[PDB]
């Protein structure tokens, strides 16, 4: 198992004040570190903050943390389970900020909830440099869903926080998993005045003032003051990053079509639905490490069963495994770049059940 430790600067906290932290199991014989994202939404207000509080609190405090937490799908020690990094050093990074792991705002006199995700990130990597991260060769940033979309906001700055410390030898990579997501038509739409109606990009635009939320300075760069939120998007993002970053997307995930308003499936709806799918391999005809199978589901690499799906008859842990070597142009049977071209879901006769 995976054990807790709480930041040892309490200053670092989660949204209510309390301790951020993270779980461990070190693999000594191991120069290879994974540091994982959890997921869960966000919030972007008082009243749909303090609503998360009452019944989504675990996302919003370490008070109830359990003390241990068994490593699953690519946390896993077990080579039978994971095939890919079964003997690497391995960590768990609550997601306790509700912020995308864009924030960096402290709980205050104006301010009644902390939002510090990108400030988290950096914390855990400082304290972890004195339990053996010191050592490493590669610290893969990985995460699913809007821990996923913080791989993205983050992997850079890891990278430079290393680089400033005097760790140059350290290969800093990302591993983006059900976080790539459209700023599309939706299928039905309503104007933004509550938490249902509010489309993503009007959400993220005012979650961003509300967190002090940051984003990569490249792609800051680009869009510039008030157009932030541009950045929390795969596609506008990915192009301005430097770290290699490999992106595992659904063609149809769960949570995009949710954000869409989607739910005996008549022509204007197949015709929406082919057309996300479509617009979703567009975006990665260009990202040469990706695995993007035609299924409706959302997330993959912590679970149990992430083994068993498949594009073009290779697995995700193979796809891993041939990035690393790629790293080390194409490789003879040991492909990166696995795209499906079949339009409805479930086309691919491996999608999870
Ligand atoms: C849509 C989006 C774009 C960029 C960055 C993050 C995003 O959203 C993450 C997320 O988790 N959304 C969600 C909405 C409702 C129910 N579940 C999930
Ligand atoms: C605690 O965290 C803050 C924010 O990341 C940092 O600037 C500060 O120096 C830390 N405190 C100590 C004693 O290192």
């Amino acid at each position: 198992d995976l054990r807790l430790h709480l930041l040892l600067n309490t200053s670092v906290t989660c949204n209510d004040g309390s301790p951020a932290g993270y779980y461990l199991k070190e693999s000594r014989g191991s120069r290879r570190w994974l540091l994982f994202l959890e997921g869960g939404w966000y919030c972007f207000n008082r009243e749909n903050c303090d609503s998360r509080y009452d019944t989504m609190r675990r996302l919003m405090s370490s008070r109830d943390w359990p003390r241990t937490r068994t490593g699953t799908g690519i946390l896993s020690s077990q080579p039978e389970e994971n095939p890919y990094w079964w003997n690497a050093n391995m960590v768990f990074i609550p997601y306790c900020s509700s912020d995308v792991w864009s924030g960096a705002s402290s709980k205050s006199e104006k301010n009644e909830y902390a939002f510090m995700g990108a400030l988290i990130i950096q914390e855990v990597v400082r304290e972890l440099l004195g339990r053996g991260l010191s050592g490493a060769k590669v610290l893969l940033l990985a995460g699913s869903s809007a821990g996923g979309t913080g791989v993205l906001l983050n992997v850079d700055r890891v990278a430079e926080q290393l680089e400033k410390l005097g760790y140059p030898a350290i290969q800093v990579r990302g591993l983006a998993d059900s976080g790539w997501f459209l700023d599309n038509k939706q299928y039905r739409h309503t104007d933004c005045v509550d938490t249902i109606t509010c489309a993503p990009t009007e959400a993220i635009r005012r979650g961003i003032r509300y967190w002090n939320g940051v984003v990569p300075e490249r792609c800051r760069r680009q869009f510039q003051e008030g157009e932030e939120w541009n950045c929390f998007f795969g596609y506008k993002v990915y192009p301005t990053l430097r770290s290699p970053v490999f992106v595992v997307q659904w063609l149809f995930d769960e949570a995009q079509l949710t954000v869409d308003n989607v739910h005996p499936v008549q022509e204007g709806l197949r015709l929406y639905i082919q057309n996300l799918g479509r617009e979703l391999r567009h975006t990665l005809k260009d990202v040469p490490a990706s695995f993007a199978p035609a299924c409706l589901s959302h997330e993959i690499i912590i679970r149990s069963h992430w083994t068993d799906v498949q594009v073009k008859g290779t697995s995700l842990p193979r796809a891993l495994h041939c990035w690393d070597r790629s790293l080390h142009t194409p490789l003879k049977g040991c492909p990166v770049h696995l795209v499906d071209s079949c339009p409805w879901p479930h086309c691919n006769p491996s999608c999870p059940t």
